[PDB]
DNA sequence: CATGTAAGCAGTCCGCG
DNA sequence: GCGGACTGCTTAC
């Protein structure tokens, strides 16, 4: 097999590489690099090395990294550019691995991992360690098995063995249901004493070296837990044993609090699945603890226990190591739905990077462009220093507020990369310059055609035709892997429709699941089948094909991800490739595009309608366009459609036959006016919206911008089995807005949208009368807890406190000496609710860690105390009223002359 | 050592016979 | 009690 590194590392004048052979055996080596940088030199030598702009470059071969350093100052000093690759190791995966590098995961070892820490004075603090770990489940990827860690005896307590058949156990017969699929694969080691554990910890570790070192929130605390406590128990050498080269770097961080560290291990590299998660996800959660996002990701329930987890080992050791175990599997489980591991390993791979650093689209992109320019022997220039400088974005059009029945949407496909690339964008492609109109004249096409013979960006910029960029190359490959994936995901999605409409008949029968690849359109003998098969089996089939889904949007969206990341890139200080210039190309060539297709859209319209000035575009966003089409309905008649499901044909046949290649007609144009290199403005129908036919339902409404409400037939070619909400920007989509209050908002809309004024007065009474009896919890607000210090004098809130550290504020003062409450978190989400006036907190709001029930001390108060009436004004009918307000309806049944009679 | 900007809404402070 | 300037937070793209 070709080899590929595992890890790389500069240590001095040494870079420490783990790798893979030839033979698919793990091996390590040190490699004294020598590297090269490069300076400007006369013309007239003869050399082979050119910079991007076509200047002649001299290499300078250093005998070590620190001369290579050393050089780079002194050149500074001069006043000369030290071209090159400055980050060592990037220069050594590039000359180490000069190919396209095929890996082979098997071979890579990944280990999740989480650990227990009994504490009877509050939450045990990684810099101090000063208790005993008395758990560590650590799961290993190449042996495939749960290693359990138990300390039997502690001063904590003593106490037995924990059992792998009560483990087992339905939980409805006390035992702690450890998944079935994994009883086999636990290896348990009970330990008499911790200095016994942890060293057999560290042989295991030894013999098991992590390569890809993960778990839930492992870097802030696990990984500095263990390396701390072995510090401190056994001396610090013996903790640099966790680095295979045993070389540690460790970071402090304080504040008017406590202080935490992060730790680094040479040689591994750590991916915490949190921010994987947090990355990867496109979520935005109110909490992330692993119960929460385990129900969220896998639908499973919360790991209960009884009392405190400082007392859960004492009274439950049985529970207490199960639930340690359960808790590595469901971050294994939430990776084989969500697949980040393997996102992370492609990404790491394709641009020769640390894993690590897949964090970080500025590294990710300079190796990707290294490596580029490297194979045809140029060179890249020097990182500079550049003051922070706003720049303008895209344009968003003002929404007229109101109810819109009819709606079609279009968008244009990955609008930045394909700016770039029909531009031809890139810091070695900028041919000059030419005199700027103001945009609206160029939207008009009444300013002059900017060249001839470059190709321009309203901005101001030319770039040249006839070249390649590495930018624009480069982002097409990454483009079209993603183009690939998103269709993957669009099959699968096409897929579990076919099978959502085939579970409304389900065959009485004993079958089983038809083995199918999910990522293509069904054949016409699949849809046959599926017609004949049992709900179990249909069941079976549509997880499958969910899954298939949630595996394609995971690949192609943080593809998408990556190539915005270059466009946003170019306006990153830190970015070698800076340039204002670029940055400022992209987004104003976007603003004029959405601008130019709004007024081809209106002109087409009106004129297939045989009408003159009519707005049809209602909206628009960046890059896309929202049309109502009420008067293309009209114009043939609702009385000829005979369900809602003819409609909708129809306006997907009017999008895709006649609005398509005007749209199309409409960008070759101005790809013509702008003399870009290649068309590439393509601008496909999105969404089709309305009421369900013959309903009082009003199909959509916009609030202004970044704010509306659809209910939406077919999405990009989708054609639901049942209508669905598209809402964006409305408190539903926000996780700062109390759960029930989510649901109770978007039932109020979907009301709105399907069934009318009176479906949603009949619920909003409904909501009103039982929202007093929702759970706390269900119904608090969420927030970000930052700088939480700033505003804390002497426990009480400071000037200009904003409401939620007000909240936290309260709860410190009520929480105050009493060892077993949970801390807030700086930077955290806290859930918050308001208080009524002389509450025993002496105070407006509470807060506290969201995710979590509020400590038992205080839950009774807080019960008792809670406003309801301000909390069901704020967070529910306020929002409620700008949603009916835009859409001309009310929520409540205004008086009338009517009152005076008895209905 | 590290993607971007546009923009809505809740909240605090201040002005208000 | 509300609106205007301002911060903080969060979402749309
Ligand atoms: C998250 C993020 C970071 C940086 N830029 C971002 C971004 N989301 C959108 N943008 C910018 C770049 C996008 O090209 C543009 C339009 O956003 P949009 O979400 O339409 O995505 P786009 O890239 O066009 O991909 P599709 O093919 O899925 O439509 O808005
Ligand atoms: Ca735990
Ligand atoms: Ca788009
Ligand atoms: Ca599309
Ligand atoms: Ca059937
Ligand atoms: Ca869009």
């Amino acid at each position: 097999m070709k080899e590929f590194y595992l890890t790389v590392e500069q240590i001095g004048d040494s870079i420490f590489e783990r790798y893979i052979d030839s033979n698919g055996r793990e091996r390590t080596r040190e490699v004294e690099y020598k590297p090269s940088l490069f300076a400007h030199c006369p013309e007239s030598q003869a050399t082979k090395y050119f910079d991007i702009y076509g200047k002649p470059c001299t290499r300078k071969l250093f005998a070590n990294m620190r001369d290579a350093s050393q050089w780079i100052k002194r050149m500074e000093d001069i006043g000369l550019e030290a071209l090159g690759m400055d980050d060592f190791k990037l220069a050594y995966l590039s000359d180490t691995y000069n190919y396209e590098i095929k890996y082979d995961h098997t071979k890579i070892r990944v280990a999740n991992f989480d650990i227990e820490v009994t504490s009877p004075d509050g939450f045990p603090e990684p810099s101090q360690a000063k208790h005993p770990i008395d758990a560590i489940t650590h799961y290993d990827s190449i042996d495939d098995r749960f290693y359990v860690f138990d300390l039997l005896n502690s001063p904590y307590g003593n106490v037995e063995e924990w059992s792998i058949e009560i483990a087992a156990k339905l939980q409805e017969q006390g035992g702690d249901e450890v998944p079935s699929e994994i009883i086999d694969k636990i290896i348990y080691m009970p330990f008499d004493n911790e200095k016994e554990l942890l060293m057999e910890y560290l042989n295991f570790w030894q013999q098991k070296t992590p390569v890809i070192l993960t778990g839930w929130n492992v870097e802030s605390f696990a990984i500095p837990y263990v390396y701390n406590r072995i510090k401190n128990i056994f001396g610090e050498s013996t903790a640099k044993r966790l680095s295979p080269h045993r070389k540690t770097r460790v970071k402090v961080i304080e504040n008017m609090y406590g202080s935490r560290e992060i730790i680094t291990l040479f040689g591994i590299s750590v991916l915490d699945y949190i921010d994987l998660y947090k990355k990867f996800s496109f979520t935005n959660q109110p909490s992330y603890s692993l119960d929460y996002i385990s129900e969220f990701e896998l639908n499973v329930g919360k790991l209960k226990y009884d009392g405190p987890i400082s007392k859960l080992r004492e009274s439950n050791h049985q529970r207490y190591i199960s639930y340690n175990i359960i808790a590595v599997y469901r971050v294994l489980q939430i990776d084989a739905k969500r697949q980040f591991i393997n996102l992370s390993l492609d990404m790491g791979y394709y641009a020769k990077i640390q894993i690590q650093s897949v964090f970080s689209p500025i590294k990710t992109w300079d190796a990707i462009i290294f490596n580029s320019l490297k194979e045809q022997n140029k060179v890249i220039p020097q990182g500079r220093s550049h003051p922070v400088q706003p720049y303008p974005g895209a344009f968003v059009k003002e929404p007229i507020p109101n109810r819109y029945k009819y709606v079609m949407s279009f968008d244009l496909t990955s609008l930045y990369p394909s700016i770039i690339r029909q531009v031809n964008i890139s810091p070695e492609t900028i041919a000059g310059t030419f005199k700027v109109a103001p945009l609206h004249d160029y939207i008009n096409a009444v300013a002059e055609r900017p060249s001839d013979v470059y190709s321009c960006s309203p901005n101001g910029m030319m770039y040249y035709k006839d070249r390649d960029g590495v930018v624009p190359t480069e982002i097409t490959k990454v483009f079209n892997q993603r183009k690939e994936h998103k269709g993957y995901m669009l099959a699968a999605q096409r897929n579990g429709e076919i099978i959502k409409e085939a579970l409304h008949n389900p065959n009485l029968s004993v079958d089983e699941p038809l083995d199918v690849d999910y990522r293509f359109d069904f054949s016409d003998e699949i849809k046959e089948k599926i017609k004949k098969l049992s709900a179990k089996s249909l069941n079976e089939m549509l997880f499958r094909a969910q899954r298939t889904e949630v595996a394609g949007m995971t690949a192609q969206i943080n593809r998408k991800a990556l190539i915005n990341g270059l466009a946003g890139a170019l306006g990153n200080v830190w970015f070698r490739y800076y340039d204002l210039r670029n940055a400022t190309a992209i987004t104003t060539f976007g603003q004029m595009a959405l601008q130019w297709i709004e007024r081809k859209v209106n002109e087409y319209l009106n004129e297939v309608c045989g009408t003159e000035g009519e707005a049809f575009v209602l909206y628009g966003d960046t890059d896309s366009i929202y049309v109502s089409a009420d008067k293309i309905i009209d114009k043939v008649g609702e009385s000829k459609f005979r369900d809602t499901n003819h409609w909708v044909d129809f306006l997907d046949k009017f999008a895709r036959e006649r609005m398509e290649p005007a749209i199309d007609r409409g960008f070759r144009e101005m790809c013509e006016y702008m003399n870009n290199k290649q068309h590439l403005m393509f601008m496909d129908r999105e969404a089709i919206a309305g009421p369900p036919l013959g309903s009082k339902g009003i199909g959509g409404f916009w609030t202004g911008k970044k704010r509306y409400a659809l209910n939406v037939w077919d999405m990009e070619g989708t054609r639901y089995a049942e209508p669905k909400l598209k809402i964006m920007g409305l408190e539903t989509q926000k996780s700062s807005t109390p759960k029930a209050v989510q649901k109770a908002l978007k039932e109020c809309i979907r009301r709105m949208l399907q069934e009318g004024e009176e479906s949603l007065q009949e619920y909003f009474k409904e909501f009103e009368k039982e929202f007093r009896q929702l759970n706390y919890i269900s119904i608090a607000s969420v927030s970000s807890a930052n700088n939480i210090a700033k505003y804390d004098v002497g426990g009480f809130p400071g000037p200009k406190c904003p409401f939620h550290i007000r909240g936290i504020l309260t709860y410190n003062r009520a929480i105050k000496g009493n060892i077993d409450a949970p801390q807030v978190v700086e930077g955290e989400k806290v859930y918050v609710l308001p208080l009524r006036e002389g509450n025993p907190f002496g105070d407006k709001c509470i807060a506290w860690p969201s995710g979590t029930e509020i400590t038992d001390l205080i839950k009774d108060d807080v019960l008792h105390w809670m406003d309801y009436t301000v909390l069901l004004e704020k967070t529910f009918i306020k929002p409620l009223e700008g949603f009916t307000s835009a859409a001309k309806l009310d929520y409540e049944k205004k008086a009338s002359l009517f009152d005076m009679f008895d209905f």
